[PDB]
């Protein structure tokens, strides 16, 4: 069921980082990790709290569809991408807090929270503001708990609209070319240690579906990058992509 | 609202070929294109005729959604990637052909006709066999008209169900990384002289689409690159990509 491979750890070692990368083969029925304890470890969400947050968003109509212009409210922030308007898919690639803030407020404290556990989606606890707990509450998740509420999401079982569902693995895509798509989301969490970033989602072949969820140390910003590229240095040495 | 920039002739020309590229800027309404006549000349739309062929057989419950196996009919044919078992995915990426022509027989041809003049797709002529009218039969299209019917189809406003356009649209995807998203179908028309190629689809971009249609020459396969090639040169020039 679950085998610990713990040759990744050059992965992680070859870039002065530490972390966990979790992969769960669809077809076989088998996950894999280099780090047993961490994968089950879990940690505040962050920006990939943006999944869960836009399935609910879309199902009791706070978001109309993916096209639904956010428009800027006025105020300049640090990151310049989040100073423009935004849709569904822009607020996802560029983790726009603010939008999914305004979202979280709008579902309230009693539909989030029954949401959330109608997901089973990691310890399902709102502790704290409506519209930050996933940045600094009591709501965390685990790596292996990210890979079961993707895989829900994947066959459209969670507990909302096949339409809702299809619409944020739409806003999901990262990547594609003649042999993946990459459906995922990033996170950094950096308002409580340990800081963390996160890549979750899964690699699409022709033939067969891997979901990853990986989560790394960040003291620092410069390591962002290092979210993506440990994490398809071990889809390489798998041989699950070129 | 139109256009002529000659000088993307250039790039037809340079690799010793003759075409046509079509762009449609959805945010200003506003074409263009190198050669205003052939933009407008109609063609057999060939292996392009998977995207409404696709939505037909999806808002009809022929396909019942992208997983439904379609089993390889043992009949060894030239294309070896027809030669295994499809979905809805893999059949638009592989352009299966065997996989559309059962689709087009249960749909029939009084649906077949009735749906494509709902689409306005084309001149609306399905004069032939039910199952190869797209391919040397009396249905014919033009580069503009090609991006009258997708831009329906990219704002759902099709004659099908919106879940029906959405499959499609996933079905579509061609490539996507941190610039842009292609959602696109080739096309290669080798039954009827003139052997032309196709690429019709759109550029996603994070405030605009480019809807472009392209179809070109095509006396020897060993240009079928050049369906992309040319396209993303022409893009390239207007800095619709990088
Ligand atoms: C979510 O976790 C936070 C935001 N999400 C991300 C992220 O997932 O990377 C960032 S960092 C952002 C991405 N790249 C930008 C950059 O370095 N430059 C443009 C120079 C910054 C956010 C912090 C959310 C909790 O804020
Ligand atoms: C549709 O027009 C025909 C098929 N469509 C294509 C095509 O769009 O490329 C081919 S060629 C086949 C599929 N894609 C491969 C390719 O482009 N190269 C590797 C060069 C090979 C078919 C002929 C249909 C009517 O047969
Ligand atoms: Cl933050
Ligand atoms: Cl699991
Ligand atoms: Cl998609
Ligand atoms: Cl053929
Ligand atoms: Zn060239």
């Amino acid at each position: 069921m679950w085998q610990e491979n713990k040759s990744w750890n050059a992965h992680f070692t070859e870039h002065k980082s530490q972390g966990v990368v979790v992969l769960w083969n669809e077809n076989k029925q088998q996950g894999f990790t280099n780090n047993l304890k961490r994968a089950n470890q879990a940690f505040l969400p962050a920006s990939t709290f943006a999944i869960p947050n836009s399935l609910i968003a879309l199902d009791l109509g706070v978001v109309k569809d993916e096209h639904q212009v956010f428009k800027w409210d006025g105020q300049t922030r640090d990151i310049a991408t989040w100073n423009r308007d935004h849709n569904l898919i822009t607020a996802m690639k560029y983790s726009v807090v603010p939008v999914y803030q305004e979202f979280a407020r709008q579902i309230g404290e009693a539909r989030m929270s029954k949401m959330l556990h109608a997901f089973d989606y990691g310890n399902e606890d709102i502790s704290g503001n409506v519209d930050s707990f996933w940045l600094d509450g009591g709501i965390r998740i685990s790596a292996t708990e990210q890979i079961s509420f993707l895989r829900k999401l994947y066959h459209n079982k969670l507990h909302v609209s096949e339409r809702s569902q299809r619409i944020v693995k739409q806003a999901m895509l990262t990547e594609a070319n003649g042999d993946y798509i990459i459906r995922a989301k990033t996170g950094y969490s950096t308002r409580i240690e340990p800081k963390i970033g996160w890549w979750v989602g899964w690699v699409e072949l022709d033939d067969n579906v891997w979901f990853f969820a990986m989560n790394m140390d960040m003291p620092t910003s410069d390591g962002l990058g290092l979210r993506q590229a440990i994490t398809k240095e071990v889809l390489k040495q798998e041989k699950i992509i070129p």
